[PDB]
């Protein structure tokens, strides 16, 4: 029933860019919206993903591996998966790769790769590939691990244990100004209710 | 060790901001981020989303979700019921009277997270995640009635929990749909757990 009659350019910064959005409700009457979009998304199947890194190593109980790092529009520290936008050209799971070893040093295996799901709809139309990776700790590559950050990319390491995610998340909050992330909190909950 | 600095507006919708956040990086050089925020914020969070558990006798236990046409999508989303968090109301409040709006059904509160982020790179949107039980064998969820305010419209789609990911692909490989990240976090997790 419902689809986008027209998308009006309001600002455009260097980077994300704001949009008034007509569309038809299915009541049949014309509506508006506004619309955040990344300048930066060009035929890339998503916008960027997000990597859920599962550390394996023998005698240890999996981990989950996270980053905490300085995010400018929230004003403060986030701990999220790890994650980055997709390059021009590059793959979902080799961009996966390529941010979790740039964030943690880790290399991976690919596991699984979803479909393109939304960040945030009723805002903006950014988009991810969720990509589980499986870490071999025990290999010599993943022994001493370190961040290759990019240029202005300044992140902390994190890794948790999945059989207690969510009650190590909330001792995290309960002892700094920090906020996690959305995915990363329903990712623990679900660990939980499972 | 980073900081904002300065906060300049460069475009301001009647529900989105863009501003242009200056922050210090951890070096001590001055760098600008294109940030996003909501023009209705006042509360804990922006919003709340609802994990409503559909718990009915000799049924699997079902997650109730919402489809709706998203204009910064241009096309239909499958998400966990949410809404903002009215003016003076409780997350858990929202959590309720959103789940009841969007589905019909009147649940009880199970546990209620601390605000968490949305998208931290682009925006400083929060939400409170809230987990709820449905009794779906009480006479007041026999026959869901849905309140849709002005311009929602609403489906409702309720899924099994022990099954929850494959499900959502199978939507998303026939019915050409978007699946939430934090709805597929959720599905994910339940499957890797234990
Ligand atoms: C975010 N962008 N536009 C919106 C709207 N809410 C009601 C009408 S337009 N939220
Ligand atoms: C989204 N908002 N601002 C950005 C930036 N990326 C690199 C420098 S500023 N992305
Ligand atoms: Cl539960
Ligand atoms: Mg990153
Ligand atoms: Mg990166
Ligand atoms: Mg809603
Ligand atoms: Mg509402």
């Amino acid at each position: 029933k419902q689809y986008i009659i027209s998308e009006e350019l309001i600002s455009e910064g260097k980077w994300v860019k704001l949009e008034k959005t007509t569309y038809m409700d299915p009541t049949g009457k014309t509506r508006t919206w506004e619309s955040v979009k990344r300048t930066t998304r060009k035929e890339q199947t998503a916008d960027g993903v997000a990597v859920i890194p599962v550390l394996q190593r023998t005698l240890h109980y999996e981990c989950i591996v996270l980053v905490k790092q300085f995010r400018p529009p929230m004003g403060g520290y986030c701990i999220e998966f790890p994650a980055g936008l997709i390059d021009d050209g590059e793959t979902p799971e080799a961009a996966a790769l390529r941010e979790l070893e740039e964030e943690t040093g880790y290399k991976g295996d690919i596991a699984e790769c979803s479909p393109a799901v939304c960040m945030d709809p009723g805002l903006s139309n950014c988009t991810i590939h969720i990509v589980t990776v499986t870490i071999n700790g025990d290999d010599a590559e993943n022994a001493r691990p370190k961040p290759k950050p990019g240029d202005g990319e300044f992140v902390e390491v994190i890794s948790l244990p999945k059989n207690d995610l969510l009650q190590r998340l909330d001792a995290l909050v309960a002892e700094e100004h920090l906020t996690v992330d959305a995915r990363v909190y329903s990712y623990a909950l679900a660990l939980k209710h499972a």
